[PDB]
């Protein structure tokens, strides 16, 4: 049996977590204020390597992710062939009882060195913070101030272990020269220097270390010795160093800041402008009002949906956009795909009510869908246009490129579907077929549109070039008298009633080899039977 | 040098240079102690000490070790502003030592953490990971996206973080238009190994690499559903995919959703990613328009789809299709070429006549380009045509000359 | 004009024009002491500088010079040449003030003739560029010359009223708004020729 990520896994890993804080902190208390157990804490250490020798034979039924191809291994062999490597070398030595065998070894101090082997296991906790670290819901400078504390504090309490025990190592022949055994505060003595209790000796040895870890220094307590200067100064020049780091960290995180704060800082400047000519009353009303929709709706642009592929972009665009377009009157009768072209492009923006889109007179540059609320068009100030939700505006004026002759403002909460010009007709160039669709719509849909439309552009010239060179192909297919590709051409929109340059037609080229098999289809489809050339060749003449 | 950090770099030469000028603070403070006589030794700071029982009573010929590292001690407490009170200067000389020494020491203590703030106020890469997170979440639940969509976003985020490289978002786009040449140095070994590309000219592939992308994709996604049209087309470059019970594994060096992109049916299948797998996209748009000016080079390209119909998935419909283009191939080389000179094209006219066919062939009806090009008057052009010594009498089916309609 | 207005600052001794340069700026003393050039005048606030030789095409005959630290407004020839251009009837009133201005300071003879040939015969143009304005059939800015013009039946120099324009190409989307000024269709030209006919 196998568990990867099982939910009862997951509570294990916090029970062996309080075992790693516990055994890390009690650990330099054994080492440096004893000298071996007493027998009142020998079903403490017994009860500590018990727990964690389960996680050692508990470890090997365990799965992990394959950094290369995210498989989830599950082999039997790779599991343990993975953990021999990294961690069972020094994990096993870790549990290994070490009082029990300084004791059984006679009495050394060599083998009570190892012992320290121990401080290992306070990595458990330190990989706890990162994976809290990289957590959304937890506050980041919260996080980044309580391990910097806690890796401040353990070294503190280390330091604290080990300096008792350099006052140790003198024997108690000249126990004056330690820094402990010479110590006097107010009528305490502190003679001995051994025997007086744990709490007492430990407290005091602990205190001092606070003490010089803040930079404080009070004096009453100091190195005395020659071995306890070396160490202090080691102490201290580290302690300056990540000290500092503290300060660092912090100050960074605070500079950083957040939206929030820079957003109040530029309203913050742009009111003393406004307020330092002592301009407008309802004017300061809405400008402000307009700033607070634009950090309000500051999330449409959002540059992380950037580096996602496009497959998934393509997805989501469907699913919010594609509902609002497929049902617009000038986008009747265009084909599935083409829709879905443009629904990628699509760019949203909102307005508060009040505002003005476009001007009367100004060249029209983009194209606006309407999804909410309602617009209303004023001109002369005379409203005799209203824009309905689902309608689109400004298609006109940038087709048959005349600026826009009567202005639009908003009234209620809209939001609109921006498109951009200059993305509109390279979409519509590569998708001819529909797009006389499109302008069909257009001239039928308004009584005369605009002098039924001009042409003279670059959007009309070039869908006429695509469509006469697809109908170049079709004059061929009939002049080979394949009837095959003839059916599926006009499948895909092709027109029969297409002419090419020099004024062909299928008609007149159906008879140019008598193929009467392929006539019939012809004045099924409805050609002129008596179109003219640029020669005035009827096909009867021809035929 | 680049390959050691920047700020890193600095840091350590801050920390040398205060932890040597303690050192000769200490050295020079000893040497204030003994430029008084051994008589008077009570008024310094060393000969006066008494730490515990130790009483340096003759500040004199004690050793080197214990001289120094009482002098060393005290020099190093005061740098990092502790002050314990053991040792303090007790002389006036010794005393206008000390201010001067305390005073530089505070400028470079707050000089060390300026510099340290601003290697931590560069952005981790954890830092940047749970911004971008916090901004595409506040967009991501405001439209009230589904439950299903979730777990591809943010799993596809932490990809990029935790495989780091990725080259940033923008990767600079400094780099001018020179990275044709990079994207030939990379994406060209997986593109020739394709089988679809089997015997297509070297030219039309160095076209077709320059618009490439690099994209990955998360085990058990789905990229393709089933009956729907495709806008793109993918090359697999490392991975494996599957399409879809089972059907075919796709190995490496292939390319799918070519049935799809040629014949104009909807995708008949669903391809899932098995393995973590970087793939290559292209878009169609861009890939039908570098088949319509290689006339001669894309007819071949069919020629290995139908080979690779016949070994796997026969598609008769399919095959039909592709026949016919194959069939009048030849035909449509002169019949655009007379559009072609209709419209007085220059750049691309070429590549249909330095690797095209002749000029002088005619269409269905009969129209030497020459009798286009003089149509409208097209004098910039029709100069050309003689240096590949085109004919002026040809005669098409209806009784004109190039001449006439001039 | 205001809404295309920009404020710039001076410091004393400065030259904002020299001397027979052409000038491509309108400026608007608002606070401030300009400064004329021996020198001829003084210039306080509420006054307008450069602008004789913005209209007439001659080049600047004078050199500003800031004597006391101002602020001035400031505008572009292009973008005020043409927003008189569209006012007819606006933009000759302006002339007058110059001229009656000329009169008191700066007679100016050869710019004062260029200026009355304008004024004279600014009755005859507000027709004959409204034919040209229907000829191309605009519709936000014809409106101006309609509602804030003269009568748009009567003809130009030849006689060709905008009604024979609007359907010499078939603005169908334009033709409807002339009746609505009871505009006639009997008008005929020096030509026997009527509207309808050229339809």
């Amino acid at each position: 049996i196998v568990h990867p990520d099982n939910r009862w896994y997951k509570a294990w890993t916090m029970f062996i977590l309080i075992w790693a804080l516990y055994s890390s902190f009690f650990t330099p208390l054994e080492f440096g204020f004893f000298r071996g157990l007493p027998e009142n804490l020998f079903i403490l250490d017994i009860a500590g390597q018990i727990a964690f020798l389960v996680d050692i034979v508990l470890t090997f039924f365990v799965a992990y992710r394959d950094s290369r191809t995210y498989r989830m291994i599950y082999k039997r062999s790779s599991i343990a062939l993975r953990y021999l490597k990294s961690t069972f070398i020094i994990d096993l030595l870790a549990c290994m009882p070490w009082d029990i065998i300084y004791k059984a070894a006679g009495e050394k101090e060599e083998v009570r060195y190892l012992l320290l082997i121990r401080l290992y296991r306070v990595h458990r906790v330190i990989l706890f913070f990162h994976k809290m670290e990289k957590d959304i819901r937890i506050n980041y400078l919260f996080t980044r101030i309580v391990k910097l504390i806690f890796v401040e504090l353990y070294c503190t309490h280390t330091a604290a272990c080990i300096f008792y025990y350099l006052a140790t190592t003198l024997p108690a022949s000249q126990e004056g020269y330690t820094w402990i055994g010479s110590l006097k505060l107010g009528d305490y003595s502190y003679s001995k220097f051994r025997e007086i209790d744990l709490w007492t000796r430990y407290t005091t040895s602990m205190y001092f270390a606070v003490v010089t870890m803040a930079t404080v220094g009070y004096g009453d307590i100091h190195a005395v010795n020659m071995r306890e200067m070396i160490f202090a100064m080691v102490y201290i020049s580290f302690d300056m160093i990540l000290g500092a780091y503290l300060i660092g960290n912090m100050t960074a995180l605070i500079v950083k800041g957040s939206k929030t704060e820079r957003f109040r800082d530029k309203m913050a400047d742009i009111m003393r402008y406004m307020n330092r000519n002592k301009l407008g009353r309802n004017i300061r009303g809405q400008i402000t009002g307009h700033l607070r929709l634009q950090y309000e709706s500051s999330y449409t642009e959002a540059a992380v949906l950037q580096d996602i592929p496009v497959s998934i972009r393509a997805k989501i665009a469907q699913t919010l956009y594609l509902p609002y377009i497929e049902k617009v009157p000038l986008f009747r009768g265009c084909s599935s795909e083409f829709i879905n072209q443009i629904v990628i492009r699509l760019h949203e923006e909102f307005f508060l009510p009040g505002e003005v889109i476009m001007e009367q007179g100004s060249v029209v540059d983009q194209l606006y869908f309407v999804c909410h609320g309602v617009l209303e068009e004023i001109g002369i100030e005379e409203i005799v246009a209203v824009l309905q939700p689902d309608h689109s505006f400004g298609e006109i004026s940038i087709l048959c490129n005349i600026p826009q002759p009567y202005t639009v403002r908003v009234a209620e909460l809209c939001r609109i579907l921006r498109l951009d010009k200059q993305s509109f007709m390279n979409i519509l160039e590569i998708f001819f077929h529909d797009g006389r669709r499109i302008l069909n719509n257009l001239l039928e849909g308004k009584e005369s549109n605009v002098r039924i439309k001009q042409l003279e552009s670059d959007i009309t010239f070039h869908i006429s070039k695509q469509e006469a060179e697809l109908a170049l192909k079709l004059n061929s297919a009939a002049f080979y008298g394949d009837l095959y590709q003839l059916k599926s051409l006009i499948r895909a929109g092709g027109d029969p009633n297409k002419t090419d340059y020099d004024g062909r037609s299928p008609l007149h080229l159906a008879a140019s080899r008598g193929y009467e098999d392929i006539t019939l289809y012809l004045i099924q489809e409805s050609v002129d039977v008596n179109i003219k050339d640029k020669l005035g060749s009827t096909p009867l003449l021809e035929a």
